[PDB]
């Protein structure tokens, strides 16, 4: 016969969420903090996986703030941003791993497998020490939100941040260009970016262009059967797209969750919240639908290992 097991449902909706998470999604729609007005193709468009993969290659620009982008060409900013492109400094690589921060990484023993990739991408303050067996020890790129850089005092102390390439991102007003956003960042991480950058010059540290998250959101909203959270996508999803541009093959672990699915938010923290898995602020739900939809692994890989495989843009047909 055939195996009857539940891996991530590609067509999940608000009407598949707990009431408590349903309310939170409604509230975020009202707020519209970032002044989103989706005027793209009506939500609910059906894309092939190959087709949607090209769409993401073509309509999402993965670029870092360069010295040529006004106003990072002004004197006050001179000598802060890294000289060469991130593409130059990072790879290209064959097989890469994106490690979510999910609590379901607990007792996964995924460490050795994670470390057999050329590069590993982690998020925010996700630690490696004490968790190597489940989580690995290698950190090649670390993606952080601007809130952490701005307000986490440990960002300028903990050695964990001192490994590999750093990238920071900050949500901007919807469809904003670089100068307007510089005026109105969601968190003013600019001082601390300059401050860290003074302390670790030989550590590459980039700033994601503010447009990248929204260009991705537009695609999310185009696919989704309903209106999604008017907030930018989660760090996890950005980290995936980033790696798809740096690798030929990206493995994502415990994003689409395994059989160890749990309310425990992080592998490295002891608190529960279903929202970290199912989404609150971020349209994480619809991000997961997209990953499942582009998965080139089997369902069995998801259930047992929490593992999803996407091809790098470098390798696709168009
Ligand atoms: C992402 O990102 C990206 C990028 O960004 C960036 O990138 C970089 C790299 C660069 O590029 C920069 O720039 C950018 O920014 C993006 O993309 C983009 O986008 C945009 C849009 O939006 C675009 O723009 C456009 O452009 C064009 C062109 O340009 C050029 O130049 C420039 C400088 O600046 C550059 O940049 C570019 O690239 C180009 O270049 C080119 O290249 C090419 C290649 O590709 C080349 O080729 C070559 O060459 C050589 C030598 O020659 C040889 O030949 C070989 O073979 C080849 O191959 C070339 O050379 C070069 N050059 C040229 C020029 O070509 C422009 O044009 C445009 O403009 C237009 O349109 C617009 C809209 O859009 C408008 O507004 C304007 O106005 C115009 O229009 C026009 O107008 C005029 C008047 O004014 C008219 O005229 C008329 O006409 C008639 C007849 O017809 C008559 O005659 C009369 O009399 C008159 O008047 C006309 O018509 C019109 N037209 C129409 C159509 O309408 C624009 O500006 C760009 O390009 C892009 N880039 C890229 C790269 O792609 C994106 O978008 C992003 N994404 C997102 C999503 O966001
Ligand atoms: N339970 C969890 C916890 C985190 N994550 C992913 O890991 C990423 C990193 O988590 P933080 O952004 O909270 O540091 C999230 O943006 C999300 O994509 C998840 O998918 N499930």
């Amino acid at each position: 016969p055939e195996a009857s097991f539940q891996v991530w449902n590609k067509d999940s909706s608000s009407k598949n969420l707990i009431p408590r998470l349903q309310k939170i999604w409604k509230n975020y729609l009202s707020m519209n903090k970032y002044k989103v007005s989706y005027k793209g193709p009506g939500p609910g468009i059906k894309f092939s996986a190959e087709a949607l993969r090209c769409h993401l290659r073509d309509h999402v620009n993965v670029s870092m703030v360069e010295v040529t982008d006004f106003p990072f060409n002004t004197s006050e900013w001179e000598g802060y941003l890294p000289k060469e492109s991130i593409r130059t400094k990072a790879g290209p690589w064959g097989r890469c791993a994106v490690v979510s921060s999910a609590g379901s990484l607990k007792s996964s023993q995924l460490g050795r497998e994670i470390d057999d990739h050329d590069a590993v991408l982690r998020f925010n303050g996700a630690p490696t020490a004490n968790f190597q067996q489940d989580v690995g020890t290698k950190t090649t790129i670390r993606l952080m939100n601007s809130q952490l850089v701005t307000t986490e005092k440990r960002f300028l102390k903990d050695s964990l941040y001192n490994e590999g390439i750093l990238i920071v991102w900050d949500p901007s007003v919807y469809h904003s260009d670089i100068p307007k956003w510089y005026q109105n960042p969601d968190y003013n991480f600019f001082n601390n970016y300059k401050t860290y950058r003074k302390l670790h010059p030989n550590q590459p540290f980039y700033i994601l262009k503010p447009q990248m998250p929204w260009e991705l959101w537009d695609i999310l909203q185009e696919i989704s059967p309903e209106e999604i959270q008017p907030n930018p996508p989660s760090s996890g999803m950005l980290g995936i797209i980033i790696m798809m541009t740096l690798c030929d093959q990206v493995d994502i672990y415990e994003f689409l969750p395994s059989k160890r699915k749990t309310d425990v938010c992080y592998y490295y923290q002891k608190f529960f919240d279903s929202a970290c898995t199912m989404g609150a602020y971020h349209p994480l739900l619809y991000e997961k639908n997209l990953v499942k939809h582009l998965n080139q692994g089997t369902d069995e890989d998801i259930y047992l290992l929490g593992k999803a495989t996407l091809p790098g843009f470098r390798t696709i047909h168009c």
